[PDB]
């Protein structure tokens, strides 16, 4: 594709959230940069409407796939970079096992030389004593796979994954993930075999912070081809 040659080095990341859980409105501005060379990601979010009302943890998934490290045997299969620059619309609903959802859309892009992801989250029947809105949840590090397919009427793909989000002295809040990415542009993408993206994120904070923040080094690498 063309797309693929726009993440050959370095590329700057930039991310814009605004969110609503149970009535709680906030937003999240994130940069950084990511190499898919190495399916690389590293990123810094801040709360910039104060403290976060949900646990940042439960946010990773939702604030840029077409950063993974496609293997040469499987560039064919990179739906994400061949959408690019014009990018794609990703969807997801969030199933938070015994508690709300969340309802996401963004929009993966570039703007000049800068990967942006624009995203509205919005979540709705959580608990408020819940492991979320009672911020009861563990900030460490998480791992899965991303499970896509084509879905070859949107002109796009889907995919699902469980993450399992570690309680404070407990067990696993599990958080079903249900997606779709379809192109914003008229060109031609590339509609993939089913594979996975292999995924691991470790949050960590930047000593020097006093804003409500996360940093997210995180390693994507596509497989099961
Ligand atoms: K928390």
């Amino acid at each position: 594709s063309k797309g693929e040659e726009l993440f050959t080095g370095v590329v700057p990341i930039l991310v814009e959230l605004d969110g609503d859980v149970n009535g709680h409105k906030f937003s999240v501005s994130g940069e950084g940069e990511g190499d898919a060379t190495y399916g690389k990601l590293t990123l810094k979010f801040i709360c910039t409407t104060g403290k976060l009302p949900v646990p940042w943890p439960t946010l990773v998934t939702t604030l840029v796939q077409c950063f993974a490290r496609y293997p040469d045997h499987m560039k064919q299969h990179d739906f994400f970079k061949s959408a690019m620059p014009e990018g794609y619309v990703q969807e997801r609903t969030i199933f938070f096992k015994d508690d709300g959802n969340y309802k996401t859309r963004a929009e993966v892009k570039f703007e000049g030389d800068t990967l942006v992801n624009r995203i509205e989250l919005k979540g709705i029947d959580f608990k408020e004593d819940g492991n979320i809105l009672g911020h009861k949840l563990e900030y460490n590090y998480f791992s899965d796979n991303v499970y896509i397919t084509a879905d070859k009427q949107k002109n796009g793909i889907k995919a699902n994954f469980k993450i399992r989000h570690n309680i404070e002295d407990g067990g696993v809040q599990l958080a079903d993930h249900y997606q779709q990415n379809t192109p914003i542009g008229d060109g031609p993408v590339l509609l993939p075999d089913n594979h996975y993206l292999s995924t691991q994120s470790a949050l960590s904070k930047d000593p020097n912070e006093k804003r409500d923040h996360m940093v997210l080094l995180e390693f994507v690498t596509a497989a099961g081809i």
